[PDB]
């Protein structure tokens, strides 16, 4: 029906999950003022007049979206290898976030992935208290730019770096970790890089995974089947490492590696060189070994070790109840069902909104076109704030 | 201004129909887009390639879900022009009929001439008089720009003028429809140029309503308008517009009153008062219009006439009109019994259509597709057209 058409074609331009939605819409218009605002193309009239005519209202879109101007920035609390994320203050709502940066330039340059689109998606449509929130996605002509909710407590990598971690805590960190890839699992991802710099606390303590870049979706029969190895040397699982075809199982070898790390104080497989690591993780069976400590207890090598195998006998082949099954886990302080309502080990003492204590003290683009390149087009409807899922 | 107002600002500019903005003028933009890369030879780079295989099934829903031409039955072609032609349409859906002008994408950019239509699409539109011919939706592919009017089943005034040898009482009818209808165009902001027998319409009452505004064109600060453009049948076009080619010339208002003068000589002598053989000869006559106006030696035109024809047909320094329409309007020629200006248009007008159907083409005479190259690099063919399109409620 005529009626029909144009109720359709109406959600279409509504949905925040819809390709041609007004985020999409303006960012492709956006996109094309950028990507021909150059003199040799301008030297072309139909260019020239279309530049020309939209110029007025292209500013004025520009001013009223979402630009990186409208934040004030606190300081840098990381780098990362495209970009930089930063804790700043909305100069407007005088609200307070953590933003991630990512270079445009650095992306494209051999970047071969595409990896922001997933991460956008599930930190914008999680909605889990176990993965961080994303509130806005923007851009401009040489960055693409997260406002995610800022996790004032740090990254695990901190907590470890800091403490002598006890069994006890260790037992929260890998439980609330369990429950976390599980939700990611339930969205139909695999992580694929799960380490203790993806883990982070909130103003309670309670974790958030974050830096879904490595994020896949999961097929029909829940596997991916990504032809290179994808994650960091030490979390890596054989069988990624190798690559390929596989499942969910590989996040809980990383799980293992963490508990591992927590407890040991160093990762299972660590070797001076990388290639060293590699090796010791192709064999497995051969090079785990727990050091004289009185402490580890038995339960906790199982644990370790029933992660720590092939993919065939992990622990987690046959689902997250078995690993929530597991005896390390058994205790009296918390119930699986409400461990994030429980009170975490170790509770951030915070002077500000913008106490940036545990995060550790920090502080070119593509050149002019001879014709028309569309440096902007792979960018086009990374942009949630016109049409957002509130 | 606050983050919300900010938001809020933004939101409104993707509803509001007059925005360059709005949802329809934005999908425009992205339809362009895909047409102007799906090429080959830019299809070469991947950022082009893979922008276009991601929105493929996208951008494909989007044109058959959009207003598309063969929505329209066509019942007859009404009319051609220069750059396309007009037709008696029939909505498939709504079973709705309307007045459909066709632009040929191909032949505007060819003839460089390719921004006309913007003044003429904004007029219909948002005109909202009875004076202008309606514009409900306007929309586009990648060979025509499709304007969807009201249709008019009186014709236009120069099938009337040719069908009867017009009483002075009906041309002071006309010319006076014709004074509100200009008068309503300035009043918008726009001087019409080029205005003629051919751009009056006539509806299913047999009332006045403008179209064709080709020529048309919006005024600066001072109710002035520049132009370069060589404008061709020259017979009701103003000493003015004819002096202005390559930009020497700012004109105001004054030039469409000529025209109007132009017509009511035309309606009561038969001919237009400059007709010569050649088009240079019609710019001659007009130039020299002091010494070529000339009245016939029958007593037929009234004095209030001859001196209302002459009152236009003057230099631009002493037009009537230049002190406004109330000055046209006080006119002993409009000095009339059977209406008033306030209440013209509710008056029975002077030729009533007696119509067959919804789709009586009567008043109206009996009516190869050169395509675009193929390009090495980007062309931006379809760029000159983001924004055209239109829908109203
Ligand atoms: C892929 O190239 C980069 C660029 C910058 C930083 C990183 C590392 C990273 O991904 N860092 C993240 N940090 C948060 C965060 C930090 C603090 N509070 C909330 C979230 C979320 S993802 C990678
Ligand atoms: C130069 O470009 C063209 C292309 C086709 C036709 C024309 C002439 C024209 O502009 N003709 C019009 N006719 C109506 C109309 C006719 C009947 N009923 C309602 C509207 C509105 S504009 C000009």
């Amino acid at each position: 029906s005529f009626e029909t058409r144009f109720e359709k074609m109406d959600n279409l331009l509504r949905d925040p999950k819809s390709e041609v939605n007004s985020d999409c819409l303006l960012d492709g218009l956006d996109a094309l003022v950028y990507d021909l605002d150059f003199p040799a193309l301008r030297k072309n009239k139909n260019i020239d007049n279309f530049l020309s005519r939209y110029k007025d209202t292209i500013n004025k879109i520009r001013d009223l979206r979402m630009k990186a101007e409208d934040y004030e920035v606190v300081k840098v609390i990381g780098r990362g290898a495209f970009g930089e994320v930063q804790l700043v203050r909305h100069k407007s709502t005088r609200k307070v976030y953590a933003m991630k940066l990512l270079s445009k330039f650095e992306m494209i340059k051999r970047s071969d992935s595409a990896f922001f689109w997933e991460e956008r998606d599930i930190m914008a449509f999680a909605n889990s208290p176990w993965v961080v929130q994303l509130f806005y996605a923007f851009q401009d002509d040489r960055y693409l730019y997260m406002v995610m909710e800022y996790m004032p407590g740090g990254d695990l990598v901190n907590l470890m770096s800091n403490y002598d971690v006890p069994e006890k805590w260790a037992r929260f960190y890998t439980a609330e970790v369990v429950l976390a890839l599980d939700a990611i699992h339930s969205m139909g991802f695999i992580h694929r890089d799960v380490k203790p710099d993806n883990m982070l606390l909130d103003k309670s303590g309670h974790l958030k995974l974050a830096d879904f870049g490595t994020c896949m979706k999961m097929n029909k029969e829940g596997m991916v089947r990504c032809d290179t190895a994808v994650g960091t040397p030490d979390y890596i699982s054989p069988e990624v490492l190798k690559s390929g075809y596989y499942g969910r199982e590989c996040d809980w070898w990383s799980v293992g590696v963490f508990l591992y790390e927590m407890l040991v104080g160093d990762t299972p497989f660590y070797a001076d060189s990388l290639v060293g690591t590699y090796s010791k993780i192709m064999n497995h069976k051969n090079s785990l070994t727990f050091p004289d400590d009185n402490d580890i207890s038995k339960e906790a090598k199982n644990l370790i070790c029933a992660f720590l195998t092939d993919r065939e006998v992990r622990l987690g082949r046959n689902g997250v109840e078995e690993i929530k099954r597991h005896l390390f886990f058994k205790n009296d302080q918390w119930a699986w069902e409400t461990l994030r309502d429980t009170v975490a080990p170790v509770v951030p003492d915070l002077s500000s909104d913008i106490d940036t204590s545990n995060f550790d003290d920090l502080e070119e683009t593509f050149p002019i076109p001879k014709a028309f390149v569309g440096n902007q087009l792979p960018f086009v409807g990374f942009t949630y704030y016109s049409n957002r899922r509130y």
